[PDB]
């Protein structure tokens, strides 16, 4: 009963379309991604060998004592979150993972988990994220792995109790995660210290990421000054971080600001490794990374050349070529870069339904005025499409700016940017301005994320909440102040394990109860879907998003040894219950799949009958047209008296009543062409 | 391997259409024929009981001593030969045979075999005629059967040797035939005596049928006078016939001529039974039959009221009603007639593709000027449709009159009418008049039936052949005079049995070798078809001519006990070899049928290549357009010299020759937009 669920999925996708929401109506390309040649044998030695040999402090001293620029690949997580709405599957990553393991041994790390990959992998792709992590950990053994962990937000959207995040880092380090980049939205310091403690006690390398916004080189803006970042970095180094990081999530770091900030961090902490992360939204990413690498940055984040650009990271080939021959040489050969970007061009062609290039064709300097991050940009375009706002995204960006100013000049990264984007979609859908919605603040019903933020369930912003808005929206809802994670009670995780073993099965693991603690309803619907259709992980992307075509024999190997040569021969028409039939040739023998179509129902309405059991139910003895009614609705009549007269083709009849009674209502109007045995009078 | 051939037939009819030629593009009606209620038990006693009890002479004395008019039903043979091109199957006859056996016990006989039913049952319907005869002989035991046998023509179209017709009557009497109506086309007397001897020595009742033509009441026409019929009847009574018959095959008997001829035959032979057969083409059939029954006729031929009329027999209900209360009472109840005609209205609705009423909506008095018989009328319309003359049938009838006059005023019945109709289609297809084709008689190529008739292989006409035409068409072909059947050698029938057992199987019976003696190639193609698709006899007519529809469960019971509930679920698209696939649900399990489509082939042509193995094969290195040729076809050139120049999108190339040689031909013309690697010069 394994190929039957797969054929049910394939027929359901053929007849009804894909169960994924599709924002751009397009098909996957017929061209396959070209995987290059990989030398057979064990891969080279990398930085994970020195990590497992001498710990995180020796890893930090090795990355600090490396002559030249080090790179981190973000193609597996942040490139397709910025460009393809986080929709790239584990199949296309596993096809290129041995090439990366053989040829990119000199990388610092590789971000391939965390962010929005958790929620999208369970929600839209029907995959387990721990399964992707384990598969790529077997495939790439020589390069350290890196995950993007929020403060007390783990991989969710709100603050969690401490035991859940500690257990989350414990199990993620158990599965294979090496480097943990911990950041917070509002730069709220105890949430950062909590996330750093949870990441450090699990045994992993800690990368304390400071969220950057504004401009430190512009003295006109004084809220997030250079001294603000210097004090934040001083306290984060005082908590025992191993690598400091600057997360510029919108792409706002300019070369002068880069030189100023990295030189301040280098002459304040002379032996601490600096990592810079930026997006190339404004079009100045490679220039900013060259400014950082000359100012004293150690690791910078890149992506493959076909998977970089618009809202993504800077390009790997441009960073390799722009440092060739310099003292900052990365000594990576460019031909391996060419083959890797060749693969990702072929693989990006498969995801044309979620692609950024259907709307945005080049960069945009207006990110200097709306400050939207890139992953949020593509996921926000999808979310605005799925709520009817799919043709008003410029107004969503304008209300984005308005909602940033209205909520008190927040630092927008994931959670806070999700709050500002929810408020922007609310202000677009209800036509409200800034002052127009602050005047009606005590009347309107803001969404759960905005009201939950104004309560303070994610933390406290810099300079405090907007207190007139917080007084007008929150009437008497509880304002839990201080730290949200030090107030909420710990979830009994063995109770949740006991709650989940009696619903799905007995292969429920701690990874599953962490998936259900982070997302209860998404894990429930994911488990129901994978009960119905089974492991759709090992399908290719054209099969997953499009199904097969007629008379084209395709090969599916679900598990080890179990191979299936499947043809799709015909699709019938609809049955009595609105169901179609699909005919397959599975392993050479004919099989049949019955799938419910989803559009051919809910089309019926007509006039009711005249029920014969009651003599006071006067109906039409013959069809035609009501030409005159002789009764007043409310009086009573005798039997034999005329009530209504009807006419048909050369025929006219007068309706008589069979017995007495009070005329309740005249059910028929004037000149209503009714059928036979249809009710004209209730009596 | 029995349901597979049936499903192959059903899928072949679904995808490709019916293998029958269809003259009128229409579908069988969704209404089923309403079979009435039949009382359970043994049927009444009829005339076959007195036949089997006292022989043909006692049968003749019983039909001669019956007070009142006797009827013969022609609905099973002559009605659908006149109206539906002989296409009614054994299924629809078997559905009403027990009703006839229970309710029409007072019939004289029932014509249900012979005529064109043999050739059409093997050729277009894929049935054995002996199978129909045996099935209806089990179903109707109380009524004598009647067959229409030609002279020395048996059930064919030319004269046969004596042993074949004697064996034919032997086996037909063995199978269940009781009454044999023997007639000849030219009223050639020794062929009539041969057919009467073959029918009488087998042990059956002999009905000597005189073919009627012209008008005995009109003294202006003197060729077929009343004395001619009187002398013919005198010699046919002198040969020992049991029942005399007048076959008016075109419908030319008028009431005065009927009274004159039947009164002459009654006062010449006072104790011999007279049978009259007519068609209702002119619209005076019931009046003529009432005139015959009052003049002294004993049996008249009728048909069911929904299966009578236009070119068919007179109506049974009109004959029953017009003799009610008279001394000529038939004592048949009219309600049984109503139910029988109700069945045949429902069953005639199934044969809408072969129906007379698509062209002819009422009778026609022009049969007084063209003299076409009714069965020939419908079969001739089919034959003119299958030879491209389907829209020129009025010209076929005009050339019919011309070919009657041109061939010497023949008596037109089956063979002779087939000769005149072949000549009429020849004169329509070649635009010839009468004298225009007799002037070119020595030049043209008349068909095999006309030339074979002018040789005299069917017999000698009254007054001799047209001797200028017989001299001009026949140059030196052998004119076998006298009797054709007393000249030809007898066929070795055991040799033909030995020839047929080593081709099809070992269930080859004498009925099969008579079928192959009468029609060799039709029996061969019929045996190949029934080897491929099996016994298609037990299908209903909508299934046979139309196939099934999608998602409509139909029941087929091929043989005793073996029942099949078949659904048809889907039909795919075409394969590589142009074949479609049909999906069935046979007995509840899914089956697949692969049928060759017949239209999606024979579409390819383009320019040939330039073959690389020869250096003297100069072809186009790039596509484009020939703009100038610099060579003269015939001279020889050196290598490096320009030959042709070609242009494409912003590109122009000059063709050089690789070596020397003589330019044979310039293969390309001016401004021929050719492809790449396409030949421009042979050298
Ligand atoms: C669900 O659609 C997955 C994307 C949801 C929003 C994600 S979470 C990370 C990015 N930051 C943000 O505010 N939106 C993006
Ligand atoms: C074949 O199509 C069966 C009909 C062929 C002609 C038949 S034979 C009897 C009728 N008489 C005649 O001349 N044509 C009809």
């Amino acid at each position: 009963n394994r190929a039957q669920k797969l054929l049910h999925y394939l027929g359901h996708v053929m007849v009804n379309g894909p169960t994924t929401p599709i924002p751009v109506k397009a098909s996957p390309s017929p061209t396959d991604p070209v995987v290059p040649a990989v030398p057979i044998g064990p891969p080279p030695a990398g930085f994970r060998d020195i990590l497992l040999r001498e710990g995180p402090e020796g890893f930090a001293r090795a990355v600090r004592n490396h002559p030249g620029l080090l790179l981190m690949d973000t193609t597996f997580r942040d490139a397709h979150q910025s460009l393809l709405a986080t929709r790239v599957r584990t199949h296309d990553l596993k096809k290129i993972a041995p090439y990366v393991a053989h040829n990119f041994s000199k990388l610092f790390s590789m971000e391939n988990w965390g962010g929005a990959t958790f929620d999208v992998a369970m929600r839209f792709l029907y995959e387990c994220p721990w399964r992707r992590l384990q598969e790529l950990r077997e495939l790439i053994p020589n390069i350290p792995f890196q995950m993007l962990l929020r403060g007390a937000n783990a991989v969710g959207y709100t603050n969690y109790p401490d035991n859940v995040v500690f257990k989350f880092c414990e199990v993620a380090k158990e599965n294979g995660m090496d480097v943990f980049r911990v950041f917070d939205s509002l730069n709220y310091l105890p949430n950062m210290l909590l996330g750093m403690e949870a990441a450090g006690s699990a045994g992993g390398v800690v990368e304390a990421a400071i969220s950057y916004t504004g401009d430190v080189a512009d003295p006109s803006r004084t809220k997030y000054s250079l001294q603000y970042y210097m004090g934040l970095a001083e306290e984060l180094v005082r908590a025992g971080t191993h690598i400091l990081c600057i997360k510029d999530m919108a792409g706002l770091l300019k070369p002068t600001a880069c030189t100023m900030l990295v030189s301040s961090l280098r002459d304040r902490f002379p032996d601490l490794p600096l990592h810079i992360h930026t997006h190339d939204t404004s079009g100045a990413g490679v220039a900013a990374m060259l400014a950082c690498a000359q100012a004293g940055a150690d690791v910078v984040d890149v992506a493959a050349d076909s998977m970089s650009g618009m809202t993504s990271q800077p390009s790997m080939g441009a960073l390799v070529a722009c440092t060739r021959g310099t003292p900052l040489d990365t000594e990576v050969p460019m031909e391996r870069v060419f083959d890797y970007s060749e693969y990702w061009e072929g693989a990006r062609g498969l995801y044309a339904a979620f692609d950024c290039t259907a709307t945005m064709k080049s960069g945009n300097s207006d990110v200097y005025e709306n400050e939207i991050p890139g992953g949020q940009y593509t996921n926000l375009h999808f979310q605005a499409h799925s709520m009817g706002l799919g043709s008003k995204f410029k107004e969503v960006k304008k209300a984005y700016v308005e909602a940033n100013q209205m909520l008190g000049d927040l630092i927008k990264v994931t959670p806070s940017s999700k709050i500002v984007g929810d408020l922007a979609q609310f202000m677009v859908q209800n036509g409200l301005s800034r002052a127009e919605a602050e005047a009606q603040a005590e009347e309107l019903s803001f969404p759960r994320s905005v009201v939950e933020f104004l309560q303070g369930y994610i933390g406290v912003p810099h300079g405090g909440f907007p207190e007139p808005f917080r007084s007008k929206v929150l009437k008497d809802l509880p304002r839990v102040e201080g730290r949200p994670g030090a107030s909420l009670p710990p979830l009994d995780l063995q109770a949740l394990e006991k709650e989940l073993v009696d619903r799905h099965g007995e292969e429920v693991t701690p990874e599953d109860v962490l998936s259900a603690a982070m997302y209860p309803d998404v894990f429930a619907h994911f488990k129901d879907f994978t009960a119905t259709f089974g492991p759709l992980d090992s399908l290719n992307t054209r099969l997953f998003l499009q199904g097969p075509k007629i008379a084209e024999e395709f090969e599916v190997e679900l598990e080890r040894g179990k191979t299936l040569h499947i043809k799709a021969l015909a699709v019938s028409d609809l049955n009595r219950a609105g169901q179609r039939q699909v005919f397959f040739e599975l392993n050479g023998q004919l099989r049949s799949i019955l799938v419910k179509d989803t559009q051919a129902m809910k089309e019926m309405h007509f006039h009711p009958k005249a029920l014969k059991d009651v003599k006071g139910q006067i109906g039409a003895p013959m069809p035609g047209k009501v030409i005159d009614i002789k009764v007043v609705a409310g009086a009573k009549v005798a039997k034999g008296q005329p009530l209504c007269v009807l006419s048909a083709m050369k025929m006219e009849t007068v309706v008589t009543s069979p017995m007495e009674g009070t005329v309740r209502k005249v059910h028929v109007t004037k000149d209503m062409t009714l059928e036979g045995d249809d009710l004209i009078l209730e009596i």
